[PDB]
């Protein structure tokens, strides 16, 4: 009945939900062929038209795959080099901090874009970086960030390049072999619009292969996990979610019938848009200047009226059938609007009439 | 619904758990996070114990996950680790220990054997150092009953923190944690319990799982930040959570009670192992295991010894009767598995044994 306007887990269309009423056997090829192995080539095709990159699926949140990723990557004498502007650039950071990994960290702040001169800065000054951790969507606001001067500093560099796309991927046109990104991270349940339950990474060959008896987890082990789906024809090395997954294959037909990647970021750069000029309408502003917005998620400043709560805002709005998201800025006193998943012109439309009935502290 | 899966987990599950799927859930939403998530918390520590002092944790990923998290936060950075070692999961827990540089003594009594109590006794007695002890309470490699009592007995007697993997046990064989000495259950949320895969757990007892905070050795895998966040942020998972496969588990969870709770699912599985030997032996299968140490979950059973029989060959033949059964797991020994959890009720033992007869082609 609601219609999450969240970042994902969001609202997924019927049969993409229906497409998890069957069981599946882990270890059966109905499974690992028909569904895994399909879902591993869908998605080298979605990040690239050029060859060298694999897929690896990965058990768990996205951070787990993120987590994998690093922890799998980087050597006992690497230093990781993270442009954090937001939760998801600080959590990697903190993921270094817990696998003992040397950590730069340029933070110009939550609201902030990063400059390309303080990645190149670092990256002049800082001989002993091995990695680039760069965020594409920082969800945190929804700011937009500029990925191919990032990725292209550190590969001038000879750096290893690590993308966490988690809200991006899918719905924001992207070639990981053109930007140079060694390690492409994402969600089953945020653009392509499955469910949660596992994350991916898309890795050039050549690094992945880099990543073999380095990894500090025996779940989170990348090259492990990716050799198995390798030489057992999409076998996970322990249980999968094997519903999330049929779901997630699911997803990828629908992305395609939509028209793909292209289709899909129309659609969300239209549903954000529309959804910016139409709170502009009621008196709310963005968080974010507008050359900052992502077309995925959009932070708004709360009203300042004495009377405007959260909460009472929020449950308003879910009393009219939409969820929309809590603000993630420290500093600032702010909720976000997702326009991703099942969320067309048409619900954007009644959006804005819903947040205007919603707003109880105005006549 | 083409096949009964006679496996482990990922199972054959009922049609309400499935449909609990069809609806989307917000990850910060309280009619998630209270209404499905702590409950689900308050029903596992009453299924695990009738005692107070224990908690729950939900962990997403594989079970393995929910393993290793448990390893890697509760042993400090001066612990060792004794485990017992009699099947694939006894060695994993080894693998885990090993990937995360936590010293391992290993009981290798042998993957048909219980372990030998003097062994372990032995092995406490004469290493002080050691402070946690491990063991797999059914073995799923072979189907056996590990005698968990007198080793968590034992290992309690000598101060050791117990952590026990009851992946396979846990909600099919009764068991009062707190009364075994306990200290950390694993179990999943597709075995016994008869949800889908997409998440593990672990009952604490909960002055052990505080001495856990900040030694974790991953952010993903951080059982007591994991924890705390559900303590204080009412069911909050840190990170993404599975949420269909959650509300599906929340589902496994009532209809366990209706069929009568752990008591009458034992006496369910009991009765279909029992039925399943007696049906194997009349067609001339050997279980590899004595009686005495079947679990009533899944039975290994010894090849045919004719030179025609191929496990391929009797596995698809048995799929085009309606029936997945599960390959053999045991080092050193040529044998087959078939499982009696999820939907097998009686009718469909039965049923199963007319099957294999079909199935052997060699005869
Ligand atoms: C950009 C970005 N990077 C990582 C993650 C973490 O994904 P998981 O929650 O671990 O699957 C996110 C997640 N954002 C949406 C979920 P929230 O609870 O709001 O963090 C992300 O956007
Ligand atoms: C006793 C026992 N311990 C751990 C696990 C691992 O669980 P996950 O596969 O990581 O969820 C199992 C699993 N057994 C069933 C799955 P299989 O592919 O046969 O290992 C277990 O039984
Ligand atoms: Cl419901």
């Amino acid at each position: 009945e609601y219609l999450l306007l969240t970042p994902g887990p969001l609202s997924t269309s019927e049969a993409v939900r229906e497409a998890m009423l069957k069981d599946w056997c882990t270890w059966d090829d109905e499974y690992n062929k028909d569904i895994v192995e399909v879902i591993r080539t869908k998605l080298v095709k979605l990040a690239t038209k050029h060859s060298g990159y694999t897929s690896v699926l990965m058990q768990g949140s996205g951070t787990a795959s993120v987590e994998a990723t690093i922890g799998s990557a980087i050597g006992k004498e690497g230093k990781l080099l993270v442009v954090d502007n937001g939760a998801y650039g600080a959590r990697i950071a903190q993921i270094a901090d817990y696998l003992n990994i040397p950590c730069h960290a340029v933070s110009p702040g939550e609201t902030s874009q990063p400059h390309l001169n303080e990645v190149e800065t670092a990256l002049a000054s800082d001989p002993a970086i091995t990695h680039v951790a760069i965020v594409h969507c920082e969800t945190t606001t929804g700011m937009l960030n500029p990925i191919e001067a990032f990725a292209s500093a550190a590969k001038a560099h000879g750096k290893v390049v690590i993308l966490d796309a988690m809200s991006s991927f899918g719905g924001i046109p992207i070639d990981i072999a053109e930007l140079g990104i060694d390690f492409m991270i994402s969600s089953a349940n945020m653009c392509i619009q499955g469910v949660p339950g596992f994350g991916f990474v898309i890795a050039k060959k050549t690094e992945l292969e880099k990543c073999q008896g380095q990894a500090r987890s025996l779940s989170l082990d990348l090259y492990d996990q990716w050799h198995c789906m390798e030489v057992n024809h999409g076998k996970w090395r322990f249980t999968s979610p094997t519903h999330t997954v049929r779901a997630f294959y699911q997803a990828l037909l629908e992305l395609e019938q939509e028209g793909g990647i292209e289709a899909r970021h129309n659609r969300y750069q239209t549903n954000q848009k529309t959804l910016v000029a139409g709170m502009r309408s009621l008196g709310f502003e963005p968080l974010l200047s507008d050359d900052l917005h992502s077309p995925i998620i959009t932070s708004f400043y709360s009203p300042t009226h004495s009377d405007y709560q959260f909460k009472a805002f929020y449950t308003r709005l879910k009393e009219q059938g939409f969820v929309i998201y809590p603000g993630k800025v420290s500093n600032a006193d702010c909720f976000r609007i997702g326009n991703i998943g099942e969320v067309y012109p048409a619900d954007i439309e009644r959006l804005i009439g819903a947040i205007e009935k919603a707003m109880y502290w105005q006549v």
